[PDB]
């Protein structure tokens, strides 16, 4: 078997000429020449079978990405594993090789308004399809947006994704949460489990702001500091928006804070297109009920050059498996991963 950087990367014989790319969320990623469709591909090594959390996440991503078919959503081309459960230690996921991701691009490259507009359109186009399947991505951020050499964009990493559940969204104040801090909607820290579509719109809003300046808009250093950043720009919530927070701990915390003024978008972003800032304002609305939805965001004047609802497909069916893998142990999960990957085995 092939070795990379003191690591078994056991993908051959179909996949050869391995080049290390980097480390992703939970393991080694290489490029490799695919001897069947004669292209280089991306391959990530997943070794999840020891920890139940890794298993739940691996299974979610596999079930979701195999069901989804969309130009702005990374596919799975191939899955490599051992022929038996007993021999299966790692899973290799084979995906289109992309030039970069938005996180690497923002650290090195100024974006023209035209590039911002096209990136934003494709994020929303992919997101319309995800949300139409009753799925929440829940971890949208620049490193989960892949780009090829012609700036086509694909959403990746559905490991934290869930079926939408708006009726069970309420929780207490300062409830712990898994998804990436800087892209977390203010309601997460106040009264939300992140079980509604509005959670993803907030993250897209943060990504749009970060494309305008190359810097995260709300770079919190800890759980409650995240809220400090958001309120520093949005200013104090209105009485009406507070009245929607019924939980007393969350309400009273907000009431305890000194009054803060809204920082106008055009001061924060002096070079930005005014229509881009109108859409940003609507995505970064404090109150999740008043926050723009994906389809409304697509219809916004900023995106008029691209908007074409007949060419913005939705999913054939909602995603069935509600998230109910939560109670399943590592061993049933290994079995389910084995089953879900069976189609990529010779015959
Ligand atoms: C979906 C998130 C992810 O897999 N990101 C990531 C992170 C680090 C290394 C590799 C990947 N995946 C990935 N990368 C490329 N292409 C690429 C090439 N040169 C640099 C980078 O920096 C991240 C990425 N293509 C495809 C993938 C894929 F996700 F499909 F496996």
């Amino acid at each position: 078997p092939e070795m990379v950087r003191g690591q078994v990367f056991d993908v051959g014989p179909r996949y050869t000429n391995l080049s290390y790319i980097g480390e992703g969320a939970y393991g080694m990623v290489c490029s490799a020449y695919d001897n069947v469709n004669k292209v280089r591909v991306a391959i990530k090594k997943i070794s999840p079978f020891e920890h139940q959390t890794y298993c739940q996440r691996t299974l979610r991503e596999i079930k979701i990405l195999l069901r989804f078919r969309h130009e702005n959503i990374i596919g799975i081309n191939d899955i490599i594993r051992a022929p038996t459960i007993e021999q299966m230690k790692d899973v290799y996921i084979v995906q289109d090789l992309m030039e970069t991701d938005l996180y690497k691009l923002l650290k090195t490259q100024h974006l023209s308004n035209d590039h911002i507009c096209y990136f934003l359109y494709q994020i929303l186009r992919g997101l319309k399809y995800i949300h139409s399947a009753n799925v929440l991505h829940r971890d949208l951020k620049p490193s989960n947006l892949l780009l090829n050499t012609t700036c086509d964009l694909k959403i990746c990493d559905f490991g934290l994704a869930r079926v939408a559940d708006p009726d069970h969204d309420h929780t207490g104040f300062l409830t712990e949460y898994v998804a990436t801090r800087w892209y977390r909607a203010p309601e997460i820290m106040l009264n939300s489990k992140g079980y509604t579509k509005s959670i993803d719109i907030w993250s897209v809003g943060c990504i749009l702001a970060e494309m305008l300046s190359n810097r995260p808009i709300f770079p919190g250093k800890h759980y409650l500091d995240q809220l400090n950043h958001i309120l520093g720009i949005l200013g104090s919530p209105s009485q009406e928006d507070l009245n929607c927070i019924i939980n007393l701990k969350a309400r009273n915390y907000l009431l305890s804070l000194p009054h803060k003024n809204k920082v106008p978008w055009n001061r924060l972003f002096p070079n930005a297109d005014s229509k881009a800032l109108d859409l940003l304002d609507k995505m970064l609305t404090f109150n999740p009920h008043k926050r723009i939805e994906v389809e409304q965001a697509l219809a916004h004047p900023y995106l008029e050059q691209y908007y074409d609802p007949s060419d913005e497909p939705i999913a054939e069916a909602p995603f069935k498996f509600d998230m109910e893998l939560d109670d399943l142990p590592k061993e049933k999960l290994k079995e389910l991963i084995f089953e879900e990957t069976a189609r990529f085995q010779p015959g």
